[PDB]
């Protein structure tokens, strides 16, 4: 079966896209506007409304494919593409990619996923946002030809067993690190609550107080809150490198810090992800791998989550090569066509890297929907819900679609 | 062709359930959670997480319809229908509506969304959310048995053009009344910001004094924030009937208020929402009545929005017979099958009356995505940004699937 027409709609995502550099250097805000002037290529403003191109692929039986291209909030930083418009896309795709899939046979998936993947016009390879996009529209096509689910084509391709089975849900608070805990326990979430600490002297604390004392209040409140003693969530904070920071680069004293921080879980489990960011790959892993020492060296059952400087497959490949950490977050729009996390998942799973199927907020229903059945194909360990800041609205994208997944598969 | 197979699973919907009662009485608040005990008949909580069903109907041609049974965050209060638990309306659905589904043509859509609107289970009705959410996935069905799109399924058997056009969008910003507005300005919303103006002292004012400082802060905003003076959106503000209380519910006075309005909006269009609150419908009529002929005996260019006691189509054309208001909210899970929104509309549409294609924050992704189609179709004047409070997904849902939409129907 062939893809009859291409088309092309620009959007809005689900959040904004940030000069994460601006935001660093200290940029001020008025409300929900970040003042000063952007320092990263591509940004106008310092905070750009995030956007997005839809792909609707309609097949020769009528079906309509759908995919969603899109970018994380921070584009452009830590080696990722650039921010995203639809504005420099619309006509780029309608010129150089409509003729390459009218008329495109998609009865399977995984070769029009190489293609798109490693296409190169003027010279470059495709924006990872369009490889995500495509991908994720041609998986679609595939399923929507052929009576299959999303996630049955990708069990059937990469020939895995397809067992329905639920991945546990990581909901993420952006500052809102209070409130959205509360929406979180009273909807069960599985992992949370991300907490966005990404400053020094007001999340972090200079001497790692403010949180410490935030994980207490945490597990406190998921003790108090909770409506049986059989939810036992995992905690899981990111740290945007503000712990090291704090400790000179040492990843010894780091270490020391984060496994202190056990105690303030009261037994659940604790995750704590980008505790150091290096400034380049193999700075990165090197100092991660420092972590992961001596975490082991002091008993601790604290584990740390690789994010930075891990953007691509191979990325993923060399940081679960060097046995660098516990769980590594495959950022799904910066692998490109959607077939990278599939083979990032069972790579770190073959090798008993914990994967963290993750994205941004700055992402789509249909992004994330369609993430969702390549998730319960490939078996992460845990997934982000998304997209969005909002969480309610990401939760009912990502369990909804997850569970009734599971259902029709169970037919 | 047939559906095969009806399937029914429990999902978290994109807000919470609150007991509206229990609330503006005394209710604590603690973080996000309300303190005390509700006094609604189905509440546990004062506050509840927001739950929805989603139906899949697998057809003979084995493609999945969907469609989600969802109900409104102040469910139990303004005549509308109870509180929706999956726990309770799962057994329901297999019961009672799964052996009227497995088997049934979907070749055509009306005469099914009739059939379950008006089928009675014990003497009783369907509750709203289940007609709501079984209506979207029969619209679904039949576009999918057919090759085409649920908006067409409408035009075909109203007999409407589905000219692809847009129909303007209006954005809800919870308390969140300040920095919601920044994110609406910079993604162009036509209209905004809803502001939830819920409390007298608070908000409104006990004078109306707060909220002319609003209204004046939002125009400020807009004009100051803009790109350009192409932006030029509508202003739409529900005030929960808190304008009736604070002049006891003289329609003349509150006329005089809201046509004072007008000065502090600098030339953006005003809607005033649910200016007062009657307590039933006939009363509810005639005070709007009232304050609309005030308003044009003023020569005031404030529009007033008929929300509360305006619930069902009959409400409805009671409301657009009566010639009460400008605008009403047809506030769709409340309306039950959503063939009873394309008829409100469409009475709206031929009756002077402007229809606003409303909803709740409490619905899903499948619901508003549904709610798309109706709308292209029906016309009416303004549909809700939907679901959830954090505004980014809701747009991104209804915008996107609006130009995706528009898009095929161009082909």
């Amino acid at each position: 079966m062939k893809i009859k027409q291409a088309l092309f709609t620009a959007g809005y995502s689900s959040f904004y896209f940030d000069d994460q550099q601006a935001i660093k250097n200290g940029a001020g805000h008025d409300g929900f506007i970040y003042t000063g002037d952007p320092v990263t290529p591509g940004f106008t403003s310092v905070r750009q409304a995030g956007e997005c191109v839809s792909v609707q692929l309609i097949l020769e039986n009528g079906a309509v494919a759908v995919g969603d291209c899109a970018a994380v909030q921070y584009s452009g930083a830590g080696g990722r593409d650039p921010l995203f418009l639809a504005e420099h896309f619309i006509p780029f795709l309608n010129d150089h990619i409509k003729p390459l899939l009218e008329g495109r046979d998609v009865d399977a998936f995984l070769p029009n996923a190489r293609f798109f993947d490693k296409l190169r016009i003027d010279g470059n390879l495709l924006h990872t946002a369009v490889r995500y996009g495509l991908s994720q529209a041609l998986l679609d096509a595939t399923a929507l030809a052929s009576g299959r689910l999303k996630t049955e084509v990708v069990c059937d391709e990469w020939q895995l067993p397809c067992v329905p089975e639920a991945i546990p849900l990581f909901g993420q608070s952006g500052d809102d690190r209070y409130i959205a805990v509360d929406k979180m326990i009273l909807k069960g979430v599985d992992v949370l609550p991300h907490a966005l600490i990404n400053n020094v002297e007001e999340k972090l604390g200079f001497k790692g107080e403010k949180l410490r004392e935030y994980v207490r209040w945490l597990s406190d409140r998921i003790l108090s809150l909770r409506s049986s003693p059989r939810y036992h969530p995992t905690l899981h904070i990111d740290v945007y490198g503000t712990i090291g920071l704090i400790f000179d680069m040492d990843p010894v004293r780091c270490a020391e810090y984060i496994a202190s921080l056990e105690k303030e879980a009261q037994g659940l489990p604790l995750y704590i992800e980008g505790p150091v960011d290096a400034g380049n790959k193999p700075d990165q892993i090197r100092m991660l791998t420092a972590i992961t020492k001596e975490l082991t060296r002091l008993g601790s059952g604290v584990k740390i989550v690789a994010d930075e400087w891990c953007n691509t497959y191979q990325d993923i490949v060399d940081f679960t090569d060097a046995g660098s950490c516990h769980m590594v977050q495959i950022k799904t729009p910066d692998l490109g066509g959607i077939h990278n996390i599939v083979d990032a998942v069972l790579y770190c799973n073959k090798h008993g890297m914990e994967a963290y199927q993750g994205g941004t907020c700055n992402e789509t229903e249909i992004s994330a929907r369609t993430c969702v059945h390549v998730a319960l194909a490939a078996r992460p360990m845990r997934m982000l819900i998304k997209p969005g800041m909002g969480f309610d609205e990401g939760l009912n994208i990502v369990f909804n679609e997850m569970n009734r997944t599971i259902a029709l598969l169970q037919t």
